[PDB]
């Protein structure tokens, strides 16, 4: 080091970059970091290497304070902290934008054993640059997609560190500046208050709103069971159910009015009333269309993989669409109007049991089932399918010399036999008919095997049970729908909602900051 | 009164346990999941009539009946020209079948994870 | 004892970016440890040993 510093060269050996894909641009420091050498880092800075780099890897560390971090070692970031003489500015950010807390998240694993690790760091990296700064906005810097780190944690579904930072307790020195979302009072068992900022459910895109839609999740199903959540969605749900049972109610009427007009519909009260029916059809028709349209508009298309969540949704599209559709062809008189509008009927009626979504508390397990079992039953269709088809050619061909003719009517009579209307009558009639029974005969046994073989696989994959998972499951199916009611409708019966929801104000002058705006809980 | 005889078990045997435990559960269950099932039927029912509604396979409980032997397994599935959106009924009803079946799967796995 | 290699490894990682030594596992020369398992072995349980990362690795890639 003392020779290259006896050099005088332009650019020392520090300031070399490691090639791209693997370490881009990473410093040799950054490689001391990872070797775990403080005292020659020590040097390499005393040496005047410098902090703001790229090192790309998997841990990006483009703060070397933040690959410190990652290696969880104290000495060294107070090391920087000290060392040379400055620090690293933690209001510094990345190429990504993502400042070391954000980094921290992201590398934030399900391994309790490094989370917790983790939080230890990151509240000691908290108190750190709080006492340090001491005072600017350590947290709340925007990421590469504007974030707060909590938010990323959300995006990035993280979890138990979610758990921490949505729960802290630091209070002393000015820690309690910091707040650690928490505070206490008037109880032999702690009446706690909480912090409701970026989880405020209104202002921009909150917490909620984050894990509700743009999270990306392996299983989102656990994050709503935070206390913190659970409590404030609970109550907002008292808040808001009577709005929900009458949308319900109405729909419902609705679906009795469409019933009528196809029921007591001729072969074409009185023709007023009628012509009345079909007008009603199509302006809630249209209602929806609108309503599900622009809610899809308001996803801006957002991919959606919360298919398992959403098929609600699409299913009041698509029967929208076909009632209109219906009574398009109704005025233009179109030959098939009515077995269009009949499905948009069944289909409307079997949309109905949506609603089921408030009022029970079974409707967890006829969800989760809802989602493995459809998941499990398509696989199977498929397969069902193809080979009954194969014994549909196969009888169709032999038969081919009364009439058991039709490929479509052969694979009825073989289709019956699943719900077991089905056949298996011996004739000599066919003069194959040895075969042609035997052939059947295989069928049978092998479509038995199959439905059994796809009974127990399902029955094994909720015999391996995460339980309470399935409640949780349900409470964010609740969840949603709480924030779609949240606003209104832009099908504009009431376009704007008011952003009426709000938390009450702060007790909390600590030291320079002054106040707060927040929410409570209890006991416990 | 014979239905009601029954409770004189609460005394003689000891399975009389997992009976009764089952009864609970069970019941409870069956109940949820047979108004569900009530009312898509029915929602089948107006559909099949409707099509229907120009022998006769008119009557809209015997419609409902026609749908409902599909549960217990003596029902049609028949195929015939003659109702000219033949194509169409016929789809639906089959509609009908996978669903009811999906149901019932729901509902026995779903009971059966309860006292699993 | 690095002469008999362990069949291990490591460099640039902060965490064990690390090489590995394929050579009776090699799946082309001769009868590899793969070409044994998959049907030269008799089992009770061969389902288990596919499972061994230095394996499954290489046989997802």
């Amino acid at each position: 080091l003392e020779i290259d510093r006896d050099s005088g060269n332009p650019q020392p050996l520090v300031n070399a970059q490691c090639t791209d894909e693997y370490y881009r641009g990473h410093s040799a420091l950054h490689i001391a970091i990872e070797k775990r050498s403080l005292q020659c880092v020590k040097l390499l800075v005393e040496n005047g290497a410098n902090v703001h780099a790229k090192a790309c890897c998997f841990y990006f560390g483009e703060l070397p304070l933040s690959l410190a971090a990652c290696t969880k070692q104290w000495d060294v970031v107070n090391y920087l902290l000290e060392n040379p003489h400055p620090a690293a500015s933690l209001q510094a950010q990345d190429s990504l934008g993502n400042t070391v807390l954000h980094a921290l998240v992201m590398i934030a694993d399900n391994s309790p054993e490094n989370s917790a690790l983790v939080v230890r760091m990151y509240d000691g990296l908290l108190q750190a640059g709080a006492r340090l700064c001491p005072n600017v906005q350590l947290e709340g810097i925007p990421n590469l997609e504007g974030l707060t780190p909590l938010k990323l944690a959300a995006k990035e579904g993280k979890i138990e560190i979610f758990k921490h930072i949505l729960q802290r307790e630091f209070s002393a020195p000015c820690q309690s500046l910091s707040r650690k979302f928490t505070e206490w009072c008037y109880g032999p068992v702690r009446v706690s208050l909480y912090d409701l900022a970026s989880v405020d459910s209104w202002e921009e895109n909150s917490v909620l709103e984050i894990i509700a839609f743009h999270s990306r999740s392996p299983h989102r199903h656990r994050m709503v069971v935070l206390e913190p959540l659970n409590k404030l969605l609970q109550a907002k749900w008292d808040r808001l159910i009577p709005r929900f049972c009458f949308n319900f109610l109405c729909y419902l009427v609705y679906m009795l009015i469409f019933t009528a007009v196809a029921y007591h519909q001729p072969a074409l009260a009185g023709n007023s009333m009628l012509l009345l029916g079909h007008i009603l059809i199509l302006l809630g028709g249209v209602y929806l269309l609108l309503g599900q349209l622009w809610y899809f508009w308001r996803r801006r298309l957002f991919i959606w993989i919360s298919f398992m969540d959403s098929y609600f949704e699409i299913l009041f599209l698509l029967q929208a669409l076909l009632t209109v559709l219906s009574q398009v062809l109704c005025f233009l008189a179109i030959e098939w109007y009515l077995p269009l509008l009949v499905s948009s009927l069944v289909l409307g009626w079997l949309n109905l049991l949506y609603y089921t979504r408030g009022f029970q508390h079974t409707g967890i397990y006829s969800v989760m089932i809802q989602k493995v079992i459809l998941r499990d039953l398509l696989r199977f269709l498929l397969v069902y399918l193809v080979f009954l088809f194969g014994f549909a050619v196969a009888l169709v061909s032999l038969s081919r010399e009364p009439p058991y003719r039709s490929i479509l009517d052969a694979s009825l009579e073989l289709f019956k036999f699943t719900i077991g209307m089905g056949e298996l009558a011996f004739q000599e009639q066919l003069r194959f008919r040895g075969v042609v029974l035997l052939l059947l005969l295989a069928y049978v046994l092998l479509t038995y095997v199959l439905l059994l073989n796809m009974l127990i696989a399902l029955m094994s994959e909720t015999v391996n049970s995460v339980a309470t998972d399935s409640w949780s499951i349900w409470k964010l199916q609740k969840a949603i729908s709480v924030l779609e009611m949240e606003n209104g409708y832009w099908w504009c019966r009431r376009k704007k909602q008011r952003a009426g929801v709000m938390l009450t104000v702060g007790t909390r002058p600590d030291g320079s900051p002054d106040e707060r705006w927040c929410f409570r809980v209890g006991e416990m």
